[PDB]
């Protein structure tokens, strides 16, 4: 379907960031599901709605998947953006909450937080899902995740405030994150 698709083409998105950004890259290499999924929630935390517990974990990559990943990341204007492109031997099941689970809260001794579905862009022949994770750990850590799924490809944009010692926090540029997702999918596909 996507004959010339190549996760290595995420390198193209370097040119999507101005001189105020520091850009880095991860060359194509075997997948590491731990680097791809949101960080694991602590044990014993309780969920609300309780039936929405799975969606709190965000996009998962099953431990059996084979595949490769490449990434482009940028830090600047008080944000970090990571654009990851993944190709697997079969499609990754997409995490896609219904309205019942568009907000999940959780609470435990080590942690408390919230995972909301947020607007994500329409991308031709792809499914897209956006979330906003706000996590307090023993304190607040925040990020936006945008996922695009097509065939055996998955593209993930993660955007978070830079939290630097003794500096104020900036708001996340979610507009830029969403445009990075569209641009990355178009770059990877052709």
């Amino acid at each position: 379907a996507y004959p010339d698709a190549d996760i290595a083409k995420v390198a193209q998105l370097k040119s999507s960031f101005g001189p105020e950004f520091k850009v880095s890259e991860v060359a194509p290499t075997g997948i590491d599901p731990k680097l791809l999924s949101p960080q694991k929630l602590p044990e014993g935390v309780k969920f609300e709605p309780a039936d929405c517990a799975k969606f709190a974990e965000g996009q998962q990559f099953p431990p059996g998947l084979q595949g490769n990943m490449a990434a482009t990341a940028a830090e600047g204007e008080g944000n970090r953006f990571i654009v990851m492109a993944v190709e697997t031997s079969e499609p990754v099941p997409l995490s896609d909450p219904g309205d019942e689970c568009k907000r999940v809260k959780f609470l435990g001794t080590g942690a408390r937080g919230q995972v909301d579905v947020v607007e994500s862009p329409q991308i031709d022949d792809a499914r897209t899902v956006g979330t906003h994770r706000i996590i307090q750990t023993m304190r607040t850590g925040e990020l936006y995740n945008y996922v695009a799924s097509f065939d055996n490809y998955m593209v993930i944009v993660t955007a978070n405030p830079l939290v630097l010692p003794d500096k104020p926090v900036a708001k996340v540029d979610t507009e830029r994150a969403r445009e990075l997702l569209s641009a990355a999918v178009a770059a990877v596909r052709a």
